[PDB]
């Protein structure tokens, strides 16, 4: 722990100055090694030279005043949920409006000024304007606008000036957690320090060795130097504790040179003993470095009250007090008001302005004297005081009168921090590696068969194989968009200082990652390149490796532009997925550069994929002789054949050839001159540059039922096993609680406050607990867990849902079964009323940034357990942790009236304020380790307590000293304690022990279907709540519908009529191919829905007995799918029809069977779609790991399809692996139902042509064959100097090559069908073992 610059800071200062003279070898105030140094005087020396620069006119220190602040913000209008059907005229009013006043005042007229080294503290209740306040003095005016009348001067430079020269001495910290997890705490304090050595004003040192210690003496002030090693860490990481965690924030701003400060939300989630640490810390700072800070605070302790210079009291936008720290309680009590005897001064600050709990002066009142009693009577008196006309001298008297290191060392500096993040997280970079290693010796094995003849039958796959290739490798960099949008807040927060150019943050991430490109691009491209057999040669092997190098660079920097536009990873997915199926679309192989209709030509000539795979094929076939496989005039009766007689069945060919010359080849199906060979290395590298500098612009410049059972426990024990075997946490407790009583629950960092809640409400799941708890006499049984509340201490609720739908699900679900619909609703309105919440009942749950404030909330989920007619207790927990003193004391006047009406409470508590201790009619004490000290009445004023402890030998409690934290002195429990005897054993003998436990023997004497509803009505209620929640969100209905009628839209025109040619029919596969890619961005938008509900489940409604899982998991299924059958239809109307599968349809004359099994199908597979996206994350604690599984099952199935390589050609293994996919029978059925029973349209460039024997005419000389075979048309018959000839007469003769048929197409649909079933029940199954317990 911390003591704020005691000797021991001293003394490690000292050493490490010393450290530094020594290294440095190559007054007496100052010296390191000298007698009688000074450890304060070396620190503010490093200060000064750190800031008095000759060349910077950077001001030695920065204090403010300011006279008339006034500010106002834009009109709070009305608002309304943003329901699926609304969002469109939302967004076209909200954008007709910000295409073409209305306002309200935040901040009345205000005064005030504070001096080098002081410190402010703003009081006030939440919502009074601290916020505002804190960031107008600081010059962050963003989101209002202050009044013409406001004068604010930075002791001399006004307002304007620190915006264009000295940004970086004002800083403003909404929130001191934002840091980068993965980092050491050295690691992210020695880069700043680095980054503000004054470059050019070091003597005898090297940079490093200032820099290293500046880092290790900013550590030591703050007391971190502990830490030096551990990762900072968040709430997820594990790292230094919180208080520690917001310590590195005041270290890394002290080392950044800002003298003024602000610190708006500074010690949230912080208990009592670290907050203090966290001021004392910054008061360091502002005794050392000479800066100036202001805090605001809730809860703030007397101790870390006297530390403050001045105070400065708001109250619905007003000023009712600034002046000296220790002055303003006088003031207060001077005023009218009266400080209770044991209440502290800042409470008693904060109170005065809540009406319910002040307490007026009787004498002032009884004279008939006014005392203020609203903000604005309040505000007058203030302006009259005496105090305002000395703070307005002291005001006039001050208003009467670029980054450290160059541009290159602000790169190099981060660079080397990227490079520790990976290494401090290296298993990221591994997954990546051996991912890809992986995915390479795969789908190169899937080739490893058919390339090996190298004939001109494996033209195709030369195709292919390239499509892979430049695929794999252009896309395998786009992991790394996650760490851009991590580091993101620090950056930004480091912008605030005047630290570095975002420029360099975004040019050193550019460089940081190349050498996993550089690694990835070596392995994966030499495995492919081995196993796929292209040509051996060196001198083109290295050419496609640094084309494949292009590709990767070229689509990381044009992912990172789009990274960088979008808020946030769930807003790219959506722009990213569309720009992602254009690039990989029009590659050139999906659809060859020939058949690109013309009003998407454009989009082949702005796509540097498509050149680098024109490079690619030119490279791969130039200038290399294919041996023919298999000519067209075939059999025994042909045996004799001059060269002219016979053609290749490939397009390049020429009659008498034993080959083919694949540039021939080229030219003829794709239109590739070798001519062409660099464009696409040098168009690459135009995109690579001109995205890169983009990336750079971009980033630079952006009534209530009774209780009846008298519930008591004794001799209650409990053990567990985890940390050590059979220990005890619980050690004969006992107690009760009576009917109309509230009775809290208090306990040291020791003593298991929770615990015992969870033993007695039934809610541990681990170990075992010995004794009997008894509610009338007689053991709880089966029945017990749903006659209890239990106020969870968090707040989590379905975030669509409103205050009254809250209340009415929960209230039909767990009440009996026997009330009608019509009474629970009275009784829920008995329960908003008691509440007093009758206002907002019908608002929105929503988020903590916009929604329910946090005291409502708290008042919510209080409701949500009334409203289930528990009969006995109501359990809480830490109701007041978090609250400030006034919402604390608002809820605790609630539970007081809960408890008067009727209803048993038991309360934990944490560090409660002298004056809420009095409201709880009992108490239970506990030490370190589950020993009761005291039960009994809490008494008046806390007397019977304190009368308790004293007469056993305590030390006494002083008039006006706590009490909620005097017995946590009196016995242990406090740091350095020191308890002057065993205070278990005292109550073991105590009177009050033998009066309790005679009570519970007379209470033995008092004596004399696990879930309310049945399923179906479960699965109905949450199947409407889930309804409810797709509806109410529009960002994920919309950005799948748009997505879909993008994606399906774009591969439907793009391949519009595409004929019945080969070319064709092979075009409309790839067309059938590319339908499904939509796979990975709907799953991954669906992903998150479930994830929250499941979330909110297996907290809250579980343990509960709301519902039952089975309930749960239904509800889930019978909503996903009536959406998704919808995305099919509108899927189907908008692709079959444009593609041109109808006009196929209606020459067979089967168009309506044709038609409904293509809708049945694009139903089917969306509907799939859904059910993987739920098996994957029936087994997964995150969304992010379900989306992999997902991405890598989706790709395995699609690789193995028989469409991009055909089953004949696959290796032995893998024809398991294409019998199992689902998406090879989708892929058979479709397009069989898609092109089946037609003529083929051989073109003018694919038909085969040549000479015929000489005294016959073509058909003679070909008809054999045509018998030989049974497919094929020729031209003409008649002609006698040559002929056409075109190997397929009928596509089904095609789609038999496909390995696909029209005979099969509803047997593929029963399969698929069979596929959703057995991917839901396998979801159900894994649900089962992986969650439930």
């Amino acid at each position: 722990n911390y003591n704020g610059f005691d000797e021991h800071t001293e003394a490690r200062i000292q050493k490490l100055a010393r450290t530094l003279t020594a290294q440095s070898m190559q007054d007496p105030k100052l010296d390191p090694n000298s007698e009688n140094f000074s450890s304060a005087a070396w620190v503010k020396n490093m200060a000064h030279l750190s800031a008095a620069d000759p060349d910077f006119y950077k001001p030695y220190s920065l204090g403010c005043a300011w006279k008339n602040l006034s500010a106002s913000g834009a009109s709070a209008d009305v608002a309304y949920q943003s329901t699926v059907v609304n969002i469109p005229y939302k967004i076209l009013k909200s954008g007709l409006r910000k295409f073409q006043t209305n306002t309200f005042q935040i901040l009345k007229p205000m005064d005030g000024c504070l001096n080098p080294g002081e410190l402010l503290v703003v009081l006030g209740r939440p919502g009074s304007g601290c916020t505002t306040l804190l960031k107008s003095i600081s010059s962050n005016t963003h989101g209002f606008d202050l009044g013409a009348d406001t004068k604010i001067s930075y002791s001399g430079y006004s307002g304007d000036d620190i915006k264009k020269h000295f940004r970086g001495e004002v800083v403003y910290n909404a929130e001191a957690d934002v840091h980068l997890p993965h980092l050491t705490v050295f690691e992210t304090l020695v880069t700043v320090a680095r980054l503000k050595t004054p470059q050019n004003r070091i003597k005898g040192v090297d940079r490093e060795s200032y820099a290293n210690h500046l880092a290790e003496v900013a550590m030591a002030t703050y007391g971190l130097s502990h830490t030096r090693n551990t990762k900072v860490g968040n709430d997820i990481v594990r790292g230094v504790s919180g208080g520690e965690r917001k310590r590195v924030s005041i270290a890394e701003v002290s080392i950044c040179g800002s003298k003024f400060q602000c610190w708006d939300n500074a010690t949230r989630g912080l208990d009592s003993a670290t907050a203090l640490e966290f001021i004392r810390a910054l008061k360091t700072q502002a005794d050392i470095s000479n800066t100036s800070a202001t805090v605001a605070i809730y809860q703030c302790s007397q101790d870390a009250y006297d530390l403050f210079n001045k105070v400065c009291v708001l109250d619905d936008g007003y000023q009712i007090y600034y002046g000296p720290a220790d002055k303003a309680k006088k003031y207060f009590e001077d005023m009218g008001y009266v400080c209770p005897s044991r209440q502290t001064t800042a409470d008693f600050l904060t109170s005065v302005t809540s009406p319910s709990e002040r307490t007026l002066n009787k004498d002032m009142l009884k004279k008939g004297i006014h005392i203020p009693q609203t903000p604005k009577e309040m505000n007058d008196y203030w302006v009259k005081s005496p105090n305002y006309k000395e703070l307005m001298k002291e005001v006039d008297q001050r208003l009467l009168n670029p980054y450290t290191v160059s541009y290159m060392m602000q790169v190099k500096y981060l660079l080397i921090r990227n490079m520790w993040r990976l290494r401090n997280n290296i298993g990221f970079t591994l997954f990546m590696i051996l991912g890809n290693c992986s995915m390479a010796l795969i789908l190169g094995s899937m080739f490893f068969k058919i390339m090996k003849k190298g004939d001109t039958s494996t033209f195709y796959f030369r195709g292919s194989a390239m499509f892979f290739a430049i695929l794999f490798n252009a896309f395998s960099s786009l992991l790394e968009i996650f760490s851009l949008y991590e580091a993101r807040p620090i950056t930004e927060k480091h912008r605030t200082y005047s630290l570095y150019h975002p420029s360099a943050d975004a040019f050193a991430s550019v460089l940081s990652e190349i050498p996993s490109k550089l690694i990835i691009a070596v392995c994966f491209n030499i495995i492919f390149y081995f196993l796929v057999d292209f040509r051996r040669n060196g001198g083109v092997f290295f050419f496609y490796l640094l084309i494949n190098i292009v590709a990767v660079f070229s689509m990381s920097h044009l992912f990172r532009c789009v990274g960088s536009l979008t808020k946030t990873l769930s807003e790219a997915m959506v722009p990213a997925s569309m720009l992602l199926l254009a690039l990989s679309m029009y590659t050139g192989f999906a659809i060859p550069k020939k058949k690109i209709l013309r009003w998407s030509k454009w989009i082949w000539y702005i796509n540097p994929l498509a050149y680098l795979f024109e490079s690619l094929l030119i490279n791969e076939f130039h200038g290399i002789k294919f041996p023919c496989a298999e000519y067209v005039p075939r059999g025994p009766a042909y045996a004799n054949i001059s060269s002219t007689e016979s053609v290749c069945t490939v397009v390049g060919a020429v009659p008498g050839q034993d080959y083919v010359l694949g540039d021939d080849f080229i030219r003829g199906t794709y239109q590739y001159y070798h001519k062409d060979k660099w464009r696409g290395f040098g168009i690459g590298m135009a995109y690579v540059v001109f995205f890169f500098f983009v990336y750079l612009f971009l980033c630079e410049y952006n009534g209530l039922s009774k209780s009846e059972a008298i519930f008591h426990w004794r001799n209650l024990c409990y053990e567990v096993q985890i940390k050590a075997e059979t220990r005890r946490i619980l050690n004969n407790v006992d107690g009760w609680v009576k009917p109309g009583t509230l009775t809290a629950l208090m306990g040291a960092s020791g003593a298991g406050k929770t615990t015992l809640l969870d033993c007695l409400a039934e809610r541990v799941t681990m170990g075992v607990i010995t004794g009997d708890i008894l509610v009338n006499g007689i053991p709880r049984d089966k029945s017990f867990p749903r006659s209890i509340g239990y106020c969870q201490q968090q707040d989590l609720h379905l975030k669509t849902a409103t205050v009254r739908e809250s209340l009415r699900f929960s209230a039909y679900l767990r009440q009996p079964a026997e009330v009608s619909i019509e009474e629970k609703n009275r009784y829920v309105e008995e329960v908003i009323k008691i509440l007093e919440m009758e206002k907002y009942a019908d608002a929105v749950v929503g988020v903590a940034g916009e929604g329910l404030n946090v005291e409502q909330r708290k008042r919510l989920t209080i409701g949500v357990e009334l409203t289930a007619k528990p009969k006995l207790l109501v359990f809480l927990d830490e109701p007041t942790s978090g609250l400030d003193s006034q919402t604390a004391w608002s809820i605790c006047q609630l539970m007081k009236k809960l408890a008067n009406h009727g209803q048993a409470i038991l309360c934990t508590i944490h560090q409660p304020s002298a004056i809420l201790m009095q409201e709880f009619d009992r108490l239970l004490f506990m030490q370190r380790g589950g020993k009761t000290v005291y039960f009994g009445d809490l008494g008046e004023g806390c007397k019977t307590m304190i009368d308790y402890f004293e007469s056993h030998g305590a030390h006494k409690c002083p008039a006006d000293a706590n009490p909620a934290e005097w017995m946590l002195e009196v016995v242990g429990a406090a740091p350095g304690s020191h308890a002057n005897q065993d205070y278990y054993e005292v109550w073991r003998n105590s009177e009050e022990y033998r009066a309790v436990q005679s009570e519970l023997d007379w209470m033995e004497r008092e004596l004399p279907h696990e879930f309310s509803q049945s399923i179906i009505y479960q699965t109905k209620l949450v199947s409407i709540r889930l309804f409810q929640q797709y509806w109410r969100s529009p960002d994920y209905l919309w950005s799948k519908f748009i997505l879909t009628i993008f994606n399906q839209l774009f591969i439907g025109f793009t391949f519009f009529k595409a004929g019945t040619s080969l070319q064709g029919l092979q075009n409309q596969m790839l067309a059938v191919f590319m339908f499904t890619v939509i796979f990975n961005p709907i799953l991954q938008q669906y992903l998150p829905s479930f994830v929250q509900q499941r979330d909110l489940y297996e907290a809250r409604e579980r343990p509960s007995r709301t519902f039952s899982w089975i309930s749960f998991i239904f509800a889930q299924i019978f909503v996903e799918v009536p959406w998704n059958i919808l995305a099919g239809t509108i899927a189907y109307f908008i692709y079959y029809y444009p593609i041109g599968f109808y006009s196929n349809a209606s020459a067979a004359g089967q168009l309506h069977e044709r038609g409904a099994l293509f809708w049945l199908f694009s139903c089917a597979f969306y509907v799939y779609v859904g059910s993987m996206g739920l098996l994957v994350i029936s087994f997964n604690q995150v969304a992010e790991s379900a989306a992999n599984l997902a991405s890598l099952l989706f790709t395995m199935s699609l690789s193995f399809c028989g469409v991009m390589t055909t089953p004949s050609a696959m290796p032995r293994f893998w024809i398991f692996m294409y019998r199992v996919s689902p998406l090879t029978y989708f892929i058979q059925a479709l397009l069989a139902v898609g092109v089946a029973n037609v003529d083929v349209k051989c073109a003018d460039y694919e038909l085969l042509e040549f000479t015929p024997p000489s005294g016959m005419t073509c058909g003679q000389y070909m008809e054999p064959y045509l018998q030989l075979a049974k497919t094929g048309y020729l031209t003409d018959e008649n002609a006698t100097d040559t002929c056409s000839f075109c190997q397929i007469s009928t596509t089904n003769d095609y789609l038999a090559n496909v390995n696909s048929f029209y005979s099969e197409r509803w047997r593929n649909y029963g399969i698929f069908i069979c596929y959703i079933a057995f991917n839901y029940i396998a979801g159900v199954f894994f649900y089962w073992l992986a969650r439930v317990p």
